[PDB]
């Protein structure tokens, strides 16, 4: 009934691993700027507020430590919400600035899914963009999975796909920052996911770099995962029975923050139609404010 | 007579969140505090320092030769001690444990420092004396110009008769007084700059401040972009050598015996902060320098996982 803050790991199990996120509820009587001044005070990468509404089940805004951002914190915010109201086996639809979410229990534990917009491709970089990701990442062609492109895949915040070879060492990359930043202005995305795929198993591993917004790397990103589903989809690189295709993808080790997020792709002609994804999460504490408001 | 502990702060960690150097929530200079602490391994206290996400988090635990021995991280490695997670640590153990006015001694990796505790009104001060007051020579000629220049102000906005000087009560800052009628709010430094001088000076943070007129009173702002930060809140480690500075130039009225200065930092970044320095006189110069400071507990809680 009062303010509460959680502090949640997203996408893990596991305490002090996945993608951190603040989960503030009830948020009811908190200003714009109120919500800013906690999401800063809190310092993780996004804070969620949970709010009523009178269409829905939930209203939820987002806020960065400086900055508002729309719908890891939406998964961080419903196994919160699940957890404190006791919810089951249940469909929820969350509105904020309509997505369906689903939530299951198992063994007195929750996993979140929630469905991601349309997916969507745009032309292959190829040429000079495409030696210009290459070198900025320290590789060469020789690295990239044979006869696929870089492209930009998105299901809603859009990602550079960057197939490598299983052989590539990913936790070892360490990008040119400055040359990222500058491919980012030229091909309009600013996030850049290498991953690779682990032999014989519909499994990946992926990290996501994004300097042009100020973030170096991600842990887990629902965004680049969902979307590097659907591409595997569209250019037809893991066997799949032509209806759904399930990829279990894992990030954030280099980070010492390893996180899974697991990535459902319903398929109608060999195309990817829909993306959902799924993840678990642990509440690390949380608390009352001991303050008024 | 017992603090009893374990029935006070309870059997099992908790963690505090708090604002120091300032009474209001959201201000000041943020620092996690775990209280108790025992047993926790010190990979496990890496973690959670890196979890928590501040400048340092503090981590109390029992001591067989002081009242209490704290061990500092910031989100990648284990610090000697730290001022403002200091006044937080010590804030938090005399409100949980209901402590009066009292002189206790702590233990650290800097070694055994004496804390003051003053109670009034259900709220709590905390005051630690600094190291030995030093000053490096007056910066002049290029070095001064480019100071001014990297902050984009003049010659016109240094106060008169004084120095740019680096000095020091442990960790050394450069002294940068400024005339009263320069807007301290809208400094906008070259970082890349300062960066530069500070390579050339051996000195990793600037401290331009400014004089409150007929006051006992300053305002301050804190650029280390040497060290990865760009602006710190609220700094006990520059208010400190700037009471001591005050002392030696003899910029400020007193009795021969202590300098108060109330020194205010942070407006700019939105997180004003407050630290009271005393500085001991002995025939005019600064004999020694101690921070007082208050704080403010957003909230606390148990873990809900098993440490």
């Amino acid at each position: 009934l009062k303010p509460q803050v959680y502090h949640v790991d997203a996408f893990t199990s596991q305490p002090f691993r996945g993608n951190s996120a603040g989960v503030v509820f009830p948020a009811d009587n908190l200003s714009e700027a109120q919500m800013q001044l906690i999401a800063r005070e809190l310092g993780h990468s996004e804070t969620a507020f949970l709010l009523h509404s009178d269409d829905s089940d939930v209203r939820i805004r987002y806020f960065t430590p400086t900055v508002e951002v729309p719908i890891h914190a939406t998964v961080a915010a419903h196994y919160v919400r699940a957890k404190v109201l006791g919810l089951g086996n249940c469909t929820i639809w969350q509105t904020s600035l309509k997505h369906r979410v689903t939530i299951e229990k198992h063994n007195d534990d929750y996993r979140i899914s929630l469905e991601q917009g349309t997916p969507g491709f745009e032309p292959p970089l190829e040429g000079e963009t495409r030696a210009a990701i290459i070198n900025a990442l320290h590789l060469t062609e020789d690295d990239i999975l044979p006869g696929l492109p870089i492209q930009v895949a998105t299901t809603g915040h859009s990602k550079v796909m960057i197939p490598l070879k299983p052989e590539v060492d990913i936790d070892a990359l360490s990008p040119d920052l400055n040359a990222l930043t500058a491919i980012s202005k030229k091909i309009g995305c600013n996030g850049f996911f290498p991953f690779q795929i682990r032999p014989g198993k519909n499994e990946t591993d992926g990290r996501m770099f994004s300097p042009a917004i100020g973030i170096v790397e991600d842990p887990v990103t629902g965004n680049a995962n969902g979307p590097m589903g659907a591409w595997l989809v569209h250019h037809n690189v893991l066997p799949h029975d032509g209806n759904v295709l399930r990829v279990k993808g894992h990030q954030g080790r280099a980070l010492g923050r390893d996180g899974m997020i697991e990535v459902t792709v319903t398929i109608r002609d060999n195309q990817p139609e829909k993306v959902t994804i799924s993840g678990t999460a642990v509440i690390l504490f949380h608390a009352e404010w001991a303050i008024e408001l």
